[PDB]
DNA sequence: CCCGGACCTGTGACAAATTGCCCTCAGACGG
DNA sequence: GGCCGTCTGAGGGCAATTTGTCACAGGTCCG
């Protein structure tokens, strides 16, 4: 199935994209690294690849494009949108887009790298960045270990303000998206909290693989 | 000493958003 | 040649779940 493969840059950069567009994003990157910045998605393959009827994915794809507006990414700083022009459809179950040509050199660079069946039934956004962050550090064998801050996580991952309440981020983002990804990708993932004094400061994820 | 106060935790409620489903009807194509 | 039946997808919706927010119960240590 399909390799995908991308800067780290991309993999921290400050962002907030839901899932379906980060299941657009990945062909896009797919589509630009196997070579101006023009991509194409049909909608009877985004169907297939997702397991979605002819229906459903025409309102994913034509809901996604047009809440790309306004987005923009931050690379730590540096700030660009997505798209500069909207996109559009020359023929029936086609969409034609614009990507940012200022963004090709940070995905394509000290990167990370997945299959598409790894995260593809992953249904909560934030589930997906943790993943790709940890594939980032994951070893040949697949396996890995790694300590990432907690405010670096609030500030990357663009996560709302009610989980500067450490029992609002355990609750609704930490225990959410470690079950899902012990629950829909082959990873078997596990955590520990590290501490000073009563605030809680990184997370200490370990992972093997199945 | 005990107190009020500034920290921390978890849970019950409720509001806002997102999920996979369902139904309609015209476009594109070929037999 | 040209009409029509089928495969698509572009629309309009839904109730059941999940995610985002905040009040209040209950712990510690400080001055
Ligand atoms: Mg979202
Ligand atoms: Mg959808
Ligand atoms: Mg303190
Ligand atoms: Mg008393
Ligand atoms: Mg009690
Ligand atoms: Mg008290």
């Amino acid at each position: 199935s399909p390799r995908i493969v991308q800067s780290n840059d991309l993999t921290e950069a400050a962002y907030s994209l839901s899932r379906d567009q980060k299941r657009m994003l990945y062909l896009f990157v797919d589509q630009i690294r196997k070579s101006d910045g023009i991509c194409e998605i049909h909608v009877a393959k985004y169907a297939e690849i997702f397991g979605l009827t002819s229906a459903e994915a025409s309102k994913d794809i034509r809901q996604a494009l047009k809440s790309f507006a306004g987005k923009e990414v931050v690379f730590y700083y540096e700030s660009f949108p997505w798209f500069i022009k909207p996109a559009h459809s020359p023929s029936r179950g086609l969409y034609s887009v614009h990507i940012n040509p200022y963004l090709i050199p940070f995905f394509i660079g000290r990167f990370t790298q997945f299959r598409l069946s790894e995260t593809k039934e992953i249904t909560n956004p934030y589930a997906m960045r943790l993943y790709e962050s940890l594939c980032q550090y994951r070893k040949p064998d697949g396996s890995g270990i790694v300590s990432l801050k907690i405010d670096w996580i609030i500030e990357r991952y663009q996560l709302p303000q009610s989980y500067q309440r450490m029992p609002d981020f355990r609750r609704r983002f930490l225990q959410v998206c470690v079950n899902e990804i012990n629950s829909r990708t082959p990873m078997r993932l596990s955590y520990i909290e590290k501490k000073k004094g009563r605030q809680t400061t990184h997370i200490v994820f370990s992972f093997r693989d199945i």
